[PDB]
């Protein structure tokens, strides 16, 4: 069940973030949009009042790069509602001129959040459990040419996610770790690769990566939404990868 | 060959490094050791001075972590020898405490490092060609429980590997890319293992990586050595990935 639970989902105004967003409220979920993005933020809250109920959103505008943006965050989150049951953690760039930049925002915001979660969450510090999902990429499976910081974050994030689960199982947190890695989806940072201020000495590739996307295909971001509510119903999924393509579907990484 | 190139290997004042280094010496290069630690470069710069020639060692104290410096320790490197033609980029810390450390040391400065050596390696830029080892762990494709940042780590070194050899062989650098991925070494980081201060939070539970490293065995430092000299002498090979184990021994990650 999701009925009643608190979600929290990083980077949740546009693409994949606001389709999570839109399937845990429409199985019944108070979830907080927390995004950098002031206007996008405002809009999408806007647009989910209109078919939810204004009262079971909440948006905070911070950088998920900030670590005491973030720890503040999580103290508005869990004051406003109360509890804390779901987190997503989905706040990416495809920056690679700047790559520092992206691996602080791919992998270290992701670890940080994660344990963030654990401790608002686990019941060794006083909670009931719950789920901790973080997002990655099958370029976090398979390398990828023309983004190598992309690729070493998202296999950052699965080898994490993959290890932390383990954890969190032998020290009775409660908390159960679970990745998804979609393939190819119909948002804005599919647009990225077309320009070379955050490209950089790759701009002259990107070929390769139209090719591999017309070849493959593209995913429909309500789809990657059923993916998120797939793990979360099951109890006895714990460290399992989700893999989500377009001629297999929602299948799972056998390690 | 090696009969007289120049290797920039990181963090060769104790441990692999200094086999690294040794195995080099003997081969016949030039070796630039970097380290943080005075005093560990000084003694581990005088015993190859005993050992080998004065001339074809050149120890420069760095903080990989540090942008400037790093930059600035290629810079004499360069100065000094002339050309650049080997970048061995190993230096991991194991403290879970300060993880944001931990990730900064361990992947950050890995591709700062590997970007640098493209800069002044490749062969369209001003160079000549040549091979950067990026050293991981088995913990790079396997997940470990009690350390999930540094297998988070790992995990990014593997792909950024795996990712920038098929890019430099897209660019016609000529830089091949390599990785590797050693089981248990022994050395003075097994030793970190059981520190509360250096493992923070999962200090109750070294005892399950006591009980796997005891029961795989230990590997000696001059056998990584043996695989890096593997993997330089052979030109037909890029994004190979080596596991250096007690059983199987030298062999490669077949993707
Ligand atoms: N869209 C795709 O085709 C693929 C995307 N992903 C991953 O899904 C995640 C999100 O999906 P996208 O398509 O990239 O959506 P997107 O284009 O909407 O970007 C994610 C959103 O996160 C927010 N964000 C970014 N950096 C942030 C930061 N530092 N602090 C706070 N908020 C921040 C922004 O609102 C941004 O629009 C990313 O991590 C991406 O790597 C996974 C596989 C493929
Ligand atoms: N020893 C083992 O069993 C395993 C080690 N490794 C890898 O080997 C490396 C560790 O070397 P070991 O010989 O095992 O032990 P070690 O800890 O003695 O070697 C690392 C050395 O690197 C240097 N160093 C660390 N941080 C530095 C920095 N920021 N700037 C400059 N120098 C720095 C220090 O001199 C340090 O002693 C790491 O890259 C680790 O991932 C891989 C698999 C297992
Ligand atoms: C059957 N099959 C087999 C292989 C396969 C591979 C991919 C596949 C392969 N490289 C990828 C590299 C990067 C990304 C990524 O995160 N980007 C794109 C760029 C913008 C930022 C967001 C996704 C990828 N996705 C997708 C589908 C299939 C597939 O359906
Ligand atoms: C046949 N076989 C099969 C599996 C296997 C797994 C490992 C194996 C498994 N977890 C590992 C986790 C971490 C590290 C590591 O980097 N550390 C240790 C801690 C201090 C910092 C440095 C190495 C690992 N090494 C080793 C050998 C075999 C092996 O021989």
């Amino acid at each position: 069940m999701v009925n009643g639970k608190v979600a929290l989902v990083t980077g949740a105004a546009q693409g994949i973030g606001r389709a999570f967003a839109e399937a845990l409220l429409l199985k019944g979920a108070k979830v907080a949009l927390v995004d950098w993005n002031l206007e996008a933020g405002v809009q999408c809250k806007a647009a989910l009042d209109e078919q939810f109920e204004p009262q079971k959103t909440l948006f905070i505008q911070c950088d998920v790069a900030d670590q005491q943006q973030l720890r503040d965050t999580f103290r508005k989150v869990v004051d406003h509602f109360g509890r804390l049951d779901i987190l997503v953690n989905n706040a990416g760039v495809n920056n690679e001129k700047n790559w520092e930049k992206t691996l602080q925002i791919n992998l270290v915001s992701v670890i940080s959040g994660t344990y963030l979660g654990l401790d608002y969450m686990s019941k060794q510090n006083g909670g009931e459990g719950g789920i901790i999902i973080n997002m990655s990429s099958l370029a976090g499976l398979m390398p990828v040419a023309q983004q190598p910081v992309y690729c070493a974050s998202k296999h950052g994030i699965v080898g994490f996610t993959r290890s932390a689960a383990l954890a969190a199982n032998l020290m009775n947190s409660g908390v159960r770790l679970n990745a998804i890695c979609p393939g190819f989806v119909n948002t804005a940072i599919l647009e990225s690769i077309e320009k070379e201020e955050n490209m950089g000495q790759y701009i002259e590739y990107k070929d390769h990566i139209k090719d591999m996307i017309k070849y493959y295909g593209i995913l429909d971001p309500p789809l990657i939404a059923n993916g998120l509510i797939t793990l979360i119903e099951d109890d006895a999924l714990n460290g399992a990868i989700m893999k989500i393509t377009t001629s297999k579907g929602i299948h799972f990484q056998d390690y």
